[PDB]
């Protein structure tokens, strides 16, 4: 178990002459400074690095090419220490043998849990991610499932996971209580009680202007989805202190909600358009509320 406060860092574009690494460096330090500044300092246990980003088609300039995760965390290692690693890998261009190779690499480097995922829909011949999770359990020992609460028959989905090796999920971004009613059903449901990597995601007033959070949740047709919509829709809209206020009750809704229920608990910080001090303090008062 993690038992971890992690912080989402998206590697840098690495089309640069640099790679991306100066980039990288800058990106490392300013998450130091924002936690300094908001209170959090030393507070942080993780990076979580996504090893995949899915691209939304309807965006008209495409995304550059990113630093690959193990390339990324060997430059900003030495800026963050005492943090270890998280990440997301794609399987699917991974065969067994190779998957072990890269187990044992991002093992060495200091990564202690790791998520398989699919490829994004606008992108063969390794393991399904479902596979992936019982192979080679010695080596970054926390596997990790993604779960989306509100998601039509995620309830057989997740056990599914679950029965096949999964020792944590890491939720979607939660912006409803969903994740309550489908923790006390899954618990009462089954035995399994993996660790919950719960995800929160802070909400500046760019995203009334971009929307990028409003696609990441979509889920068209799903009402529980189009309340949280509404919810991040108000979240841009408000006022500083207004949606620091509102993050954070919603933060004690889930935590208390879901607390009696014999899941581990860690905590997934995101900022989904970058790290800055209002998301960090947003993040210091929702951790000073609990933390794990």
């Amino acid at each position: 178990t993690l038992n971890t406060i992690a912080l989402q860092l998206v590697p840098p574009n690495s089309d640069g002459p640099d790679g991306g690494r100066e980039q990288a460096v800058e990106d490392a330090r300013k998450v130091l400074r924002c936690a300094a500044e908001t209170g959090l300092a030393g507070r942080i246990g993780h990076v979580m690095i996504p090893g995949m980003i899915e691209e939304d088609p309807d965006r008209p300039i495409p995304m550059k090419p990113k630093m690959d995760v193990l390339d990324f965390w060997t430059i900003i290692r030495p800026e963050l220490p005492g943090i270890r690693g998280l990440c997301t890998q794609v399987t699917a261009f991974l065969d067994e043998p190779a998957l072990r190779r890269r187990l044992g690499d991002l093992s060495a480097a200091g990564f202690d849990g790791i998520a398989f995922v699919g490829v994004p829909r606008t992108m063969g011949h390794g393991v399904a991610p479902t596979d992936a999770l019982s192979m080679f359990a010695d080596l970054v020992p926390n596997r990790g499932a993604i779960l989306i609460p509100t998601r039509d028959g995620e309830q057989g989905r997740f056990e599914f996971k679950c029965e096949r090796g999964a020792t944590y999920g890491m939720t979607q971004l939660l912006y409803s209580d969903a994740i309550v009613g489908f923790l006390r059903e899954f618990a009462r449901r089954t035995d399994h009680r993996p660790e919950i990597l719960l995800s929160f995601g802070f909400v500046p007033k760019l995203e009334a202007k971009v929307g990028l959070i409003n696609w990441l949740i979509q889920d068209p047709g799903n009402p529980a989805v189009a309340a949280e919509q509404e919810f991040v829709r108000r979240l841009a809209g408000l006022e500083p202190a207004d949606k620091r206020k509102l993050m954070v009750d919603l933060y004690k809704r889930v935590i208390d909600g879901v607390a009696d229920l014999g899941f581990p608990l860690s905590v997934h910080l995101e900022a989904t358009y970058g790290v800055s001090v209002p998301a960090f303090e947003t993040f210091a008062e929702m951790l000073a509320y609990w933390s794990p």
